[PDB]
């Protein structure tokens, strides 16, 4: 295996990193400042993958041809891959920046902290059913173009600075959320599966709907862990059985009925993407009819 560089290879000299923004899965993520990678906009802030200096050449070949993974993709609701510094090192795969960092972390983050100070109040329906159908819309244009995720959750969504929701890269594992998967053998992400996934171990975009429904929940609970009370044999045994997830307090009722509706065992009788989209389409911000898959003439 090698990696040949392509029309998405940038010019080092065009590129500066600053922030540290935490560690990826083969080396140190940066916030930076790349020249000439958006069209009208002579520099951008983006995201900086790297890889460590020590790393060798079979990983950093690797790391190249995952990132590559991303370059087929052209949604405004898929966080886009920018630019490959493949010439000399350090390697670096050039991001969108998203500001706000991951779902599971920006939720969290709502969570009102133990003093007397003031505190926004939680989400409202409308700013939770805007990132739904963000997600769902980001969905939509990658089972169009046949992907199935496989790994759908708010910690595998990006919050951008203005809280536009988008699918985020893929595999930037965050250590942190390392307890939201089990190996039984891979290591799975059991509080997200569907019960035929479960089942046979295998995934289609009728079990990333699932996904979708857990993800509601956990923008309904601040992210919570889905199945609190349980273990991970324990998890795998209810929802196989039938098991649902409970309500959350103060839930609205739509969002609900949505998880539900994602939530049905028979994975034939669920919505896909596009349904789950025009369901709520009403309820979407002005600007959705102009940046979203669904609404684009790509979606036939
Ligand atoms: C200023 O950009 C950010 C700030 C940020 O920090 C948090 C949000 C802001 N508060 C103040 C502090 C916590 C988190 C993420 C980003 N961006 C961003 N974009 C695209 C990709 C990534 C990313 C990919 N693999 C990672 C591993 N580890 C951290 C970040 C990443 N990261
Ligand atoms: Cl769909």
């Amino acid at each position: 295996d090698v990696y040949v560089p392509d029309e998405w290879e940038v010019a080092r000299e065009k590129i500066t990193m600053s922030r540290e923004l935490g560690q990826g899965s083969f080396g140190m993520v940066y916030e930076g400042v790349a020249k000439g990678v958006v069209k009208d906009e002579p520099e951008t802030r983006v995201a900086i993958k790297t890889v460590n200096e020590a790393a060798s050449m079979r990983e950093r070949i690797e790391f190249l041809n995952e990132a590559s993974v991303m370059k087929e993709f052209n949604c405004h609701h898929v966080v886009r891959l920018l630019g490959v510094v493949s010439q000399g090192q350090p390697t670096l795969v050039i991001m969108e920046l998203m500001t706000r960092g991951d779902l599971k972390s920006y939720l969290r983050s709502l969570r009102p902290e133990m003093e007397n100070n003031p505190v926004l109040a939680p989400p409202s329906l409308s700013k939770m059913i805007q990132m739904a159908g963000e997600i769902a819309d980001g969905m939509a244009y990658l089972n169009a173009n046949k992907f199935v995720h496989r790994d759908l959750a708010a910690r595998n969504c990006m919050v951008a600075e203005d809280f536009t929701v988008k699918i985020g890269d893929f595999g930037m594992t965050r250590d942190i959320y390392e307890t939201d998967y089990y190996r039984k053998k891979g290591l799975l992400p059991v509080r997200w599966m569907s019960p035929e996934s479960l089942k046979d171990g295998v995934f289609t975009t009728y079990s990333d709907v699932w996904s979708f429904g857990v993800v509601l929940w956990e923008i309904a609970t601040l992210a919570e862990q889905p199945y609190q009370g349980l273990s991970n044999e324990q998890v795998l045994r209810f929802v196989m059985e039938g098991g649902l997830l409970d309500k959350p307090d103060n839930c609205p009722d739509m969002l609900f009925e949505l998880m539900r509706m994602c939530w049905q065992y028979n994975p034939k009788m669920r919505p896909s993407f596009l349904e789950i989209i025009s369901s709520i389409k009403e309820e979407m911000e002005p600007g959705f009819r102009e940046v979203s898959f669904y609404y684009s003439e790509e979606n036939k």
